[PDB]
This record gives C-alpha cells, sequence and structure tokens, in this order.
C-alpha cells in the first residue's frame, strides 16, 4: 500500500508515534517518506546481506526475521513480511524498539540525514489530526 502523507500521519498517530520518545509526529512522516515513499512494500538489500523492510525500512540484521542474514537478530520477534503489510501495526511496534535502542532516530539514517533538524513539522501541515 502507497499511503498519502496525512493518512499515513494519522495511522502514525493512532497506533502512538507522536511524541514517542520525545520524537514529533513529523518527524516519523519525515522518515517514512525518505525511507519508502510511504511504500508498505518497499525493499532494500544493504551492503552486508541484511535488508531493509517497510513504511520504516526496518533491517534483519536486528530487528525481523527473513531466513537469509547469517547471524542477524529478530529482536521485534516477527517476521520481515509482516513490515511489508497495508496495516502499519507491526512496523510501529518494532519502530518502537529501534527508537528506545538509544540513539533515538539516528537508528534511521536518512532520518539523520535528510530530517534531524529540519522543519519537520511541514510534514503534518494540512492534515485533520
Amino acid at each position: 500500500k502507497v499511503f498519502g502523507r496525512c493518512e499515513l500521519a494519522a495511522a502514525m498517530k493512532r497506533h502512538g508515534l507522536d511524541n514517542y520518545r520525545g520524537y514529533s509526529l513529523g518527524n516519523w512522516v519525515c522518515a517514512a517518506k525518505f525511507e519508502s515513499n510511504f511504500n508498505t512494500q518497499a525493499t532494500n538489500r544493504n551492503t552486508d546481506g541484511s535488508t531493509d523492510y517497510g513504511i520504516l525500512q526496518i533491517n534483519s540484521r536486528w530487528w525481523c526475521n527473513d531466513g537469509r542474514t547469517p547471524g542477524s537478530r529478530n529482536l521485534c520477534n516477527i517476521p520481515c513480511s509482516a513490515l511489508l503489510s497495508s496495516d502499519i501495526t507491526a512496523s510501529v511496534n518494532c519502530a518502537k524498539k529501534i527508537v528506545s535502542d538509544g540513539n533515538g532516530m539516528n537508528a534511521w539514517v536518512a532520518w539523520r540525514n535528510r530530517c534531524k533538524g529540519t522543519d519537520v513539522q511541514a510534514w503534518i501541515r494540512g492534515c485533520r489530526l
């Protein structure tokens, strides 16, 4: 599913991401934009052989099982394919764990490089939330 911007913001808000570990909603929407272009089915292979899955491009090295990332963990206790569903529940719950791991949103390199320090509130401008 490709979410609309305000559609995704609402879903993220419902699932409790708005100010989760202090990160306003627009941080999460901005991250989603640059990680997946709001596409739940997005996948990307990393150089180390791990793969990123879903709207927030959650990596199989640590967070989900895909059966093909040697020596990896599955800390969200989910198959990586759950991260591609049109229902973002698994992506959001897993993101909660990731952002809690000590580096906050810096865990998402695109957030650090493209969102951090910008006017992220723009991402939710005009949305009925």
